[PDB]
């Protein structure tokens, strides 16, 4: 479906209209199928030379795989999604679509752990890539960290757990004057923020989080809005001919979704991190009550801090629009649909108390996950973000005495009960 | 299970025993979930710190996944194994463990079309690493290529689809000698071959062909064996501390388990190639029958052969022991239970010919595929290996005339009646 | 969890707190076994002889099932639950439970297809049982029917597609009095109705519908107040030593629980009607959102209701509470969170025209099913009650102009323009 | 595939050649899907008056359950197949196909506990149904028991654990000589037996067992042969119009597929006992290794008995074959590939030695099953056999001191092993 339609229809119906023609399904079929077979020699051929669309090989595309992908690119109003293994593959695609040994990538600091560690160590050990992380609080740090090698520029919309939302529309026209793309990290804030709409030319998602939404499927997406102009002379790999394809240049054959199709034909062809179909069918599953689900989330959310921001146990609490956010003016100005399910505060009694807060719980799960539909607690300084060391966390704003909730979609006096008891246990 | 146990028991109980004291499940759960509650915040943080053993999160690990990886293990004799989205990622990642910018990695030719253009494309733009193609038909050729940037040498075990076995005790000394592993693909061969007991440090496996073997899911693995040393100063990251995990080193902690181990904490954490659960489950269930399945796959090809052989639509026909292939020497000695599923042949008429061949066919399913249980055709020139330069398919003994089955398990009978009447259709 | 816990609470966890101890997953696993190992011996014989609870076999009972039980009862505030294959499965236990050869149940006659075929035709001709059907919407009607003969008294919550509401209190009064139960199917209806709380004894659900919500899955639910008082002389196999059980007496063993214990141990163990863990997990999924899903259901059903009242190409429009239903008292009275999700109306043009209207539609899916997310229409009389005599049609409230929809959750604006544009080419 | 193609071609073919037509996909998909989109009304008619085939409701019929059915009816050389929830559910439609209050069917005493439970107290009270039950190792006995109110008479193939085979072709006259059909539970010798070769009209399996082979999934199937007479006057309602599709005639409509048909439209519709498409996913993943893994069931089994045959704890074993098994002669003539997984012995030292057998097992598991891969040991006394009195399981072929071993695919070699060592921990 198109952009005629509303969010919930497409969530609905994108992707899989008409149902497949085969049997009529109106679920979409799990094909757990490696293969396809062809109709004749000359089908097998165009498909293999890009010249006819088609089904080839699970690893490059599946057809529950690529429901879940249409979908995804309907909701946001892309040219085009891929489907990969885990959010992590989906940054690193991302970033390896467009950069390479001796480039350098732009990113903002109020960044989940993982994203850290793949960009500080593990992408410049064995990808030769320079990450430069900036206080995205100000726009101009962003323009002062690009040069000629920069790639990309990279940010998430919630800072998880810095709760810190960046200037959408002013660093994207900073990175658009150096002629490079702003890739958006929108894990958790999908149906609330549409990074497109502000700027963005590439969006990721941990789909594992909020999109899947019941923790159960880890998965990743890429979405291309298919307005960057990647012919400056900055991404030749996307202009010029590709001898693995003899001689195809992504531009001339796909044209708005030159990106997203060297992503497929070329990164999850080679380095492999294909999704599941199963994990697809699941994820379908999600989107289909993921506005209802987030808006809940977001209002539990919101009636979650004001709770904490008035008992006596807790000595500060932070959320996108908190008063002593300094980004509070960026949240009011780009999430009019809520502000996220992510909350976090300090015990009194520093680490040691939070310690015994997490210890008491009886309903809020104490795990390593943001995004389900449950309540969350964690301690982010020895879990999440335990690779960083102490100067590190702190530029992701992380604390030793921080608590982090992914406050879920129960019955939130249920929620703020087993909160008040932990609260009041960890004081003893 | 254990070395003491036959193949069979251990691909039936390795890993899995006792059952899940949960229930008692006797069957492995599939355990579709992205995270774990933790017993407190001490058990939250020794698990992230790598001081205790457990789940913390689906992408790192995941319980139906770690059976899969210990019943490979067993069956392999290794010392551990890890379970990724499919055998390019196998690939990719035990490349990417042990080279990077600047480093070389010395591969026979015989290479499926995939792992070539990984080679030769992707890991030069990406990861900066040079791969030097030999013909491997010569242990000398190995040597004489090594350099002191080389990190690894790798082996396909047989040819796909060139039909060539290599040396691979020669070879093993070779790269001994020189301070590298070798790193086999024993994809085509599981149970028939045991790379490990011939010099092989390194395994990887796409788990997708015959060890699932039904053709349903994608998936790779690698295995380590553990006696390679990873001290000699070439592997450095094996050996220092690492700044991810405040100053682990891997060969220390983890002892004859470095490698697999930072393949687990450092590539899968950060580029994110996790199998999912359901797959896993799926391979587990393949692993059952594999042996039986194997020995059948490997008597029906040696029957194929000799009807191919002696057919008049026949030009050649090619088979790891067939009297022209220049390894059948090495293919005796090395493969004591069957020389495999997969037989090349030619038609006479040329690449038009095999084409009405594939086109006629009614049983034999035309697609891009080996290892399913069922039998499978194609013509490779156009399909598997269509990335490659008409002298590049050559190197890999891959003709325009070509035509490759993988023999599947069906009543021999009616393969070759499937195989008679295509082959008549194609000479008219 | 327990009664003092929110309902979305209790979707969310009751069954599965704490996760299981084996690996703490969050998700609940899918355990796709047949078989349980046993501790030993006299574990193994406690379990078989009723002594000790535990697993033994999938088709008696399963960890995955019986997690989506324990939530269903929790929600419905019943004693227990039991899951089977189908709906239909579901009402076929729930009186076989209590009735056999000679016996009479009285039923309403606003009544799914299926049921009606199964009561008046499979059951009196397969199990001897009378079932005597009565216009529902006089409880008088009840009483008159009513001998020494009944077993019990069946009704549907929202006549499906009558759309009439029954007066439960009064009719239970009436079945109470004469020493039967009321059983209602409360398939149209979870969340929004809750029957124990009116006087039924037993629930029965068609899981497949509302309960699961993505059209995914086929299933069946029996819930048991445990309020009813099985040893008035009416139900001897609930009181009576079970041969089968050496001589156990169910309500003595069981208590409360004793109808649905008989229904596990008797008729799953030996009908053999049980549902498939995947199945279970996806239902569980399902009641994750069910209470989101079945307020956006119920709220964009009476928008489209007011829409076809003004439309003019439709004659009359039918709903609950709609002015002309002759139990819309009825509805206002029991029905608090909303009016379901069903709607029947008829075209200008009759038969034909309805036709035309099919035909026509683009985004409402023909097919038979209600309880999807997405909205679906179809004609009753040619499909869901096409087993019945054309009497017996207008019994069930099914005329031959009739539409049903069941509205979905999409946009409300792009379902009204689809109804519109069919509407107009009706006309045509 | 048809009568022309071998077992194992069959079993990797039937039912799914050519693949789905939407995509090509080589493996079975997964169509876990409630319903169908129609083309139209006069599709949607068509459907539900039986005069077009195709899918309408995943109760009534669906795309991956029909390829299961579909393939075993080709490898039974059937006329057609039902799946259901259950081997159970399997027997009861078998039966209640033909029967109902006041008939009779002869069946034989060698059985499966659960069986015997259905057919002595369930179907008596729930159905009016009297089974007689008869010792079927002399046919005269089914003889002499047949009335004018017997329906069919029922054996099983292999007497579950009494290892009894009875004489089917003198069975089967005497059956057919009086009007009814032969119904063989074929479950514990798929492949090994055809009962279709021998007199059987009607055969039935718990798919459970060997047919899955990897004790995964809980399943049933119904085969019919097509050549049973169902116009004799016995069958009413397979010759009747059935009011329920207005006036259709099943043996006028289907034909030589009747019977299979009546068990859908009318049980199936009715009483909802239908397979989910995921388990008949794996059934079908199972049937690809079928002939190859009872190949290795029995080959083991007949090692393991003489194993036991000759071993100090062990007073005595039994096998189909064995020198004092009452009917070797039927097993000798009518088993020609192999003669089962099952084998019963009796330890030294009666019901407690057998007690600490089972309890100091390290490898063969527990559980209450057959037909696994993996080997199985149990003490049916007190467990699938412990709803019967000491009378009734001795008229079974089940003692008090028998052990029954499900004899697995791993090597043998560790099979005896933990049997020797467990059999001496027995005489402690």
């Amino acid at each position: 479906d198109w952009k005629k339609y509303g969010y919930n229809t497409r969530a609905l119906h994108a992707g899989y209209e008409p149902p497949e023609q085969a049997t009529g399904s109106r679920a979409v079929p799990i094909y757990q199928t490696t293969s396809y077979v062809f109709r004749d020699s000359d089908h097998a051929a165009r498909l293999f030379a890009l010249e006819e669309p088609g089904f080839i090989y699970t690893r490059i595309g599946n057809p529950t795989v690529s429901v879940l992908e249409e979908r995804i690119a309907a909701l946001e109003e892309g040219v085009g999604a891929l489907a990969v293994a885990s959010g992590q593959a989906a940054i690193t695609y991302a970033i390896l679509n467009i950069a390479g040994p001796g480039d350098e990538i732009v990113s903002g600091s109020a960044l989940y752990g993982g994203t850290y560690n793949l960009f500080r160590h593990t992408l410049y050990k064995k990808s030769g890539i320079i990450v430069k992380f900036v206080d995205e609080t100000d726009p101009k740090n962003i323009e002062e960290a690009i040069t000629e090698k920069t790639k990309a520029v990279y940010l998430e919309t919630i800072g998880n757990p810095g709760l810190t939302v960046p200037d959408f529309e002013a660093i994207a026209e900073i990175a658009h004057r150096h002629g490079v793309p702003l890739i958006v990290d929108n894990t958790v804030a999908p149906y609330i923020f549409r990074p497109f709409e502000h700027g963005a030319d590439i969006v990721v998602y941990s789909a594992t989080k909020f999109i899947g939404g019941h923790g159960t499927s880890i998965g990743g997406l890429i979405v291309d809005s298919g307005k960057f102009d990647w012919t400056n002379g900055k991404f030749p790999e996307l202009v010029e001919p590709d001898p693995s394809y003899h001689g195809v240049s992504y531009v001339e054959t796909f044209k708005e979704a030159a990106y997203i199709a060297k992503c497929r034909t070329q990164l999850l062809r080679d380095l492999g991190s294909c999704m599941s179909p199963f994990n697809a069918f699941l994820f379908i599953l999600g989107l289909e009550t993921l506005s209802l689900r987030m808006k809940k989330h977001c209002e539990n959310a919101l009636k979650i801090v004001e709770f904490l921001k008035s008992h006596p146990a807790v000595s500060w609490v932070n959320y996108p629009i908190a008063e002593g956010n300094k980004t509070r003016e960026n949240a009011l100005k780009y999430l009019k649909e809520g502000y996220g399910a992510i909350v976090t505060f300090g015990v009194k009694g520093g680490k040691e108390a939070g310690k015994k807060f997490i210890d008491s719980l009886t309903l809020i799960s104490h795990l390593a996950n943001i995004g389900d539909a449950r309540t969350l607690a964690i301690h982010p300084a020895s879990t999440t973000h335990q690779q960083l060391t102490e100067e590190e966390q702190l530029k992701t704003g992380v604390t030793p005495d921080m608590i982090r909730l992914s406050v879920g979609i129960e019955d939130v006096e249920d929620i703020i009960a087993d909160l008040d008891q932990a609260l009041r246990k960890s004081q003893e």
